[PDB]
DNA sequence: GGTGTACAAGTATGAAATGTCGTTT
DNA sequence: AAACGACATTTCATACTTGTACACCTGA
DNA sequence: GGTGTACAAGTATGAAATGTCGTTT
DNA sequence: AAACGACATTTCATACTTGTACACCTGA
DNA sequence: GGTGTACAAGTATGAAATGTCGTTT
DNA sequence: AAACGACATTTCATACTTGTACACCTGA
């Protein structure tokens, strides 16, 4: 028995044994039997031997017509970036299925989109713009990073209920866990530091609030344990969100009445605060799948953590800006990846 | 020139032409070069087709031996279903990579889970297991769907904002989305039904309320209509308990009808055919739909139940049987 | 920020598959 | 000459390992 | 409850690869 | 006989097109 | 929804324009 | 009719609570 391959590859072989072409056959047919190819296809062979060939592979035979060029569907992407296959079978007259493959026949993977902290309008980013443009202006002068200090407020509740993802055999169910509780036991903590380390932290009462006083009250409280923690800070810049709290016509003038470098920082741009992007956000994560039993357990984890974190944390945190500015600015003002 | 591959091929002409090894051999050298097995091979080659073992392929040769078992890994799997592979690992000191892969070998993807409603404290169960158990039993003596109404209600944000999913080159952005604002205009429709399709509902003025007094006066109206528009009709409302809605004020507005109070358990609005099953299905349809103006929200709503098909309203009040069969086999946790 | 997966490219396993050689036929 | 009967010495789909690449998450 | 992606199977291109056959040497 | 022009006859990777299968959404 | 200022718009409260009196030419 | 001082009694410029609006967090 032979095949279809291995069997030009015989010829090769007479070939070189000088055997004729139509001589090979002759041995060829006789040498396994007749159910074999041609001596028309032999002579052929030989042919295509004589030039100096062999058969790396059979040549590229006929196909059908592509049914569409294949950029001419990269066009659709250039144009919405984000449709469905079904969206672009039709725009291609076509199937989806038939999409599918084009998609993975070019490099084409799909990613979803990141979430948005906030429509910005022209008149905000052109604000944030500035802002940086400015800030980033005099870290280039000299850094100021090295006595500026800033803290905001997020919540923290008291489960923190991940979705859990699965390892199994197909059509078998993943594992199901318990939706949130909009409404349960969570505390506010709000907290301020710089890049040394943290500084200073209250960690509110079970649906506590922050009113204007409030906040004021808890500088003062700030203050005290700064400059006891702080030697060298014995200005200081400090940097907190324009929210309606902090932006208050007393504390404007606690603050003034202080003396602090009131540092700007833009509308909605919670990138654009270390305590919010950097801070909150490590915490985010080792913050998740953690359930608390009680409000003194909360603080009590947030000790330990705030603590284990080397010094070297914070310091990166804070000597971000730059960049971040760099960025928001290069960005137009619009946030960035 | 000549492989390894099309020289066993070469040694299968010359067996079948009576040729000899060491002829067949010499033959090799003159017809290519010197650059051509040992004939020693060629001999063991001979041997392999006095058996006939046309070799059509080679043989698996040597391989270290596997690490970790194969149902090794895969029963820890049957402990905690969802490990992360850094984790498989570390417990079968093997490195991740190596890990990610005998999971690829065996037939095995991950999927994330289901979420769902709340943990049905092992007493809550009990409530549902029966709620079904007794409901599922009235429906063996009679099918009493033919003639069941409820309703729940649901709100509807003007903006429905979809993180968007996008094709494009291995990293890269992807079109985002910008965050829904959580407090922000919203209405709060509430709607009633039957087997035969949508019977009366009302849609509270954005940040609208709804008080036992409220409720009443909703219910109140619902009959009318009802009325005018179910002719036949005992009557049973299947409503869930609401605070609103086991208030003694109302438990009374109801029983000044007649009218059924089915049982329902807490926490299971996945016996609610009014959400499980009507509102499901108009959460895709408000997919990342804009309402400019409260009265746009009622328009499309009118739409909405009009372009539904009568069938489609069937359905969701035939599923409640087999949803209840679940129910209880399931012994109260939710079931999937 | 902090993980989690899966490609890419090295490092061994180890029994073929081949080779070398002295020895039977 | 033509095989053999022993060990050496190449071979090469395996199992694993580092090394990355990179979707995505996390703060809003 | 609804939809979006990709693994199956079929199925018509259509030119390279291969056949059949009467010339040519 | 050996091989070549000439007009028929296969092949086989393609490009799509129905069928599904099934993760994941939605309702909470 | 939570918390603030800036401003429009219904109210208490204090200060001019008036009204009622009693008294003398 | 005349023209005061004294107390009422209405009027009206003006110092309080109220009640909306838009703003910035947030997103439970
Ligand atoms: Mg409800």
């Amino acid at each position: 028995v032979p095949n279809k391959e291995q069997t030009r590859t015989v010829l090769i072989f007479c070939f070189h044994l000088k055997k004729t072409a139509a001589e090979s056959h002759r041995m060829l047919v006789e040498a396994f039997g007749e159910q074999v190819p041609t001596v028309k296809t032999c002579e052929r062979w030989f042919q295509r031997f004589k030039s100096g060939d062999f058969d790396v592979d059979d040549k590229e035979h006929g196909k059908p017509p592509k049914r569409y060029e294949d950029a001419e569907l990269q066009a659709l992407l250039d144009e919405d970036d984000a449709q469905t296959q079904k969206q672009l079978a039709e725009q291609l007259e076509v199937s989806q299925q038939a999409v599918s493959n084009r998609l993975r026949e070019m490099g084409k993977i799909q990613k979803v989109g990141r979430w948005v902290p906030h429509e910005l309008n022209e008149r905000q980013m052109e604000r944030r713009k500035n802002t940086c443009e400015i800030l980033l202006s005099r870290y280039k002068r000299k850094s100021f990073l090295h006595r500026i200090v800033t803290g905001d407020e997020k919540w923290i509740f008291f489960v923190n209920p991940k979705r859990k993802k699965s390892y199994v055999d197909p059509g078998q169910p993943a594992t199901s866990t318990a939706r949130p509780n909009r409404f349960g036991k969570k505390t506010m903590l709000c907290v301020w530091w710089d890049q040394s380390g943290v500084i200073y932290y209250e960690l509110l009462k079970p649906g506590e609030t922050v009113n204007a006083a409030r906040y004021q009250q808890q500088l003062i409280n700030l203050n005290r344990a700064l400059q006891r923690k702080r030697p060298e800070y014995q200005r200081v810049i400090f940097l907190h969100d324009n929210a309606p709290s902090h932006t208050a016509r007393a504390v404007r003038d606690t603050l003034e009445t202080l003396n602090w470098e009131v540092l700007p920082h833009a509308a909605y741009s919670p990138d654009l605060a270390p305590s919010d992007y950097h801070l909150f956000a490590s915490m985010g994560h080792a913050l998740a799948e953690q359930r608390f039993d009680s409000y003194e357990s909360v603080k009590k984890w947030l000790d330990e953590w705030f603590a284990a974190k080397d010094d070297e944390f914070y310091w990166r945190g804070i000597h971000k800006l730059p960049e971040r500015w760099e960025k928001c600015v290069a960005s137009d003002g619009k946030y960035f990846e």
